[PDB]
């Protein structure tokens, strides 16, 4: 997306956080019409405190995400004070880890609301109100490596990452049809994988992720995973389902299928 | 797990299709004493007069699997008339296909409860009793392609299954320490996608589908997707994160990353 000076950007738990980082650079260097929206009415004053500081056009909403009709009613108030949401940043989230024997329903269902339910209401509230508008737009979801690597722990948090990644992927196949963008970003949160991305956690700014996210959505990425160090951790986690996979290369249900492939490749158009 | 003659399985959604293929393999071929939870008991009845006419030790159960207290009975009667579940089949589940600007909050709702919270209920309700009892067990979730593969109008769908995906993958670092197999399946439900599943929908069977599986469970694998053709695809599918990783290898912060690792490889035990 681009042109983004005058744009409005719609902020989950922009309070605070990642989801502040983005806030300020949307707002600040972006120069867009940031509303930012976090449940917590001290963590808002805070932002506001900042904001208030700069040459900026940032609007406070408190909200809660799980609450669909509150969603809906933030974002009339950003239609009102700003107008229709350009960019939507579903960068809210909580984790809470311990050993997944130990977890409670109460506390499968706070994170599952918050972390799935959170952006879905986001996207459900906002994603149709772009395509009517007809004038496109952009999604970032804020996931987590967590959405490519189990840990010990952190059970509830994976499940929840991995959902909206899912839910990424499948806005990143329907969207591009209505000139709606996709970013997934994932920030994070083998002893290997931990030992580098406590390095990373050292080195983290929110202002620095938040001018990753900005290029992100100028050049309309999808993948954002600014961590070459994941890569060869990632191609061996890869390879065992690629592996998996060719285990039944030789299974002779296989081979039958390949000949039915081969057949279908005569025969026809294409 | 080994030794399945005389052990208990619970199957989820046992009363038709892939579930019901692997309640007739459990059953008959390992000779386990399987319960099948259907939340209809048409499709209960219709099993048991095909088990009727089996050698088999098979117990039916009428379940709503989103109903948490309802499971934890079924699971009890499960106790009573065999004895604590070996090992658990997650396999039940629905789906809805359409765009996903027009999915509604119920649509959400529904496939989301019985595709993730199903699967949770089932683990949380099962899993703390195999640690507990100190005899190990096995957790079977079933999952599907689209935890790898967003397709058009698959959008809900494609989320609940990467979401267990991510319960799996949890799982799998887990339960190791206390003896507890985990196996993830993907049977299924890019337009070369489409037609390589389509070759599979036409030869697919939920016999020989649940002796996949039980094969999976006797050699404890994790990652059962029995299909080689789509090696190449997910290949293709898995660099294009590499390469979202690696496109930032050029950037300073990396390097300075890099730079700390190299220094703390020295001075430090290993």
């Amino acid at each position: 997306m681009q042109d983004l000076e005058g744009k409005v950007a719609f902020v989950t738990g922009g309070g605070s956080g990642v989801a502040l980082g983005q806030a300020k650079v949307l707002a600040e260097e972006a120069q867009m019409k940031v509303v930012i929206a976090d449940i917590r009415q001290d963590h808002l004053d805070e932002a506001m405190g900042y904001f208030s500081q700069k040459n900026v056009a940032v609007h406070p909403v408190r909200l809660d995400l799980t609450d669909r009709a509150a969603y809906a009613a933030a974002v009339d108030e950003a239609e009102q004070v700003f107008g229709p949401v350009d960019l939507l940043c579903n960068t809210a989230g909580v984790s809470q880890f311990g050993p997944i024997e130990k977890a409670t329903f109460d506390d499968w269902d706070w994170q599952m609301d918050v972390n799935v339910n959170g952006v879905i209401n986001g996207v459900m509230t906002v994603m149709p109100r772009m395509i009517e508008r007809g004038q496109g737009g952009h999604i970032l979801i804020t996931a987590s490596m967590s959405a490519f690597v189990a840990l010990p722990t952190t059970g509830i948090y994976c499940t929840t990452k991995y959902a909206v990644r899912g839910l990424a992927e499948s806005l990143r196949v329907e969207m591009p049809k209505y000139n709606i963008g996709v970013s997934l970003l994932c920030p994070g949160g083998e002893a290997v994988f931990a030992g580098l991305k406590r390095v990373i956690e050292h080195g983290f700014d929110p202002v620095d992720l938040g001018r990753v996210v900005l290029d992100a959505v100028r050049n309309d990425r999808f993948w954002v995973l600014p961590y070459p160090e994941f890569a060869e951790g990632q191609k061996a986690r890869d390879q065992e389902v690629i592996d998996a996979m060719m285990s039944y290369a030789d299974h002779p249900d296989y081979a039958r299928r390949m000949k039915i492939r081969e057949q279908m490749k005569r025969d026809m158009p294409g």
